[PDB]
């Protein structure tokens, strides 16, 4: 249905809120949110594990069955999958893991990934146990989106930095 409420307008196409994903896709119920995932769709913490326990384990049920099929993903790439009870799907996307040594430019086509759908509601990509700099991740994410983003930041803090800037 995608009634995105109080977010702030950065671009044309990205708006950003301090909100938790969780939450935004409950309310929303939008049709595409993203899942920041890693190559074997394992989703044991963070935006993920989040996702997964709101779906009452079913994503992980149904991206083991993708994995088993087609194996890992690609760093960069992205799979289509059910949103389940959050979402009509679910874009799970592999930003690159920098503190590991992952090339820091594969998070432009993590991005890009994002252009095959009308309208996303999504986190920053790599901003956690990854180690890209959040600042860096939302610049990319608005020099590479050309489609209309929700982004869903979880921290107060971070979210008032990014948003001062
Ligand atoms: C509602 N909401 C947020 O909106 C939110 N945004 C963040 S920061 C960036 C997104 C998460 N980090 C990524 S780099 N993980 C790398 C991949 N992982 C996959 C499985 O685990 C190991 C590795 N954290 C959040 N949390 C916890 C949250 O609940």
């Amino acid at each position: 249905v995608n009634s995105f409420s109080g977010y702030l307008k950065l671009t044309d196409n990205v708006y950003i809120k301090n909100a938790d994903i969780v939450e935004e896709a409950k309310k929303v119920k939008p049709t595409v949110v993203v899942n920041a995932a890693n190559v074997y769709l394992k989703h044991g913490g963070g935006v993920a594990g989040a996702l997964n326990k709101a779906t009452n384990n079913a994503m992980q049920v149904e991206s083991d069955d993708y994995i088993a099929t087609n194996g890992p993903l690609k760093v960069g790439g992205s799979c289509v999958l059910s949103g389940h009870n959050l979402a009509k799907h679910c874009l799970h996307v592999v930003g690159p893991n920098v503190n590991k040594g992952e090339d820091i430019q594969l998070l432009k086509s993590a991005y890009e990934n994002f252009n095959q759908h009308e309208v996303l509601l999504a986190p920053l990509l790599s901003a956690g146990i990854f180690g890209a700099d959040p600042i860096h991740s939302l610049r990319v994410c608005v020099d590479t989106v050309r489609t209309n983003v929700y982004l869903a930041v979880f921290d107060k803090n971070l979210y008032d930095k990014l948003v001062s800037s």
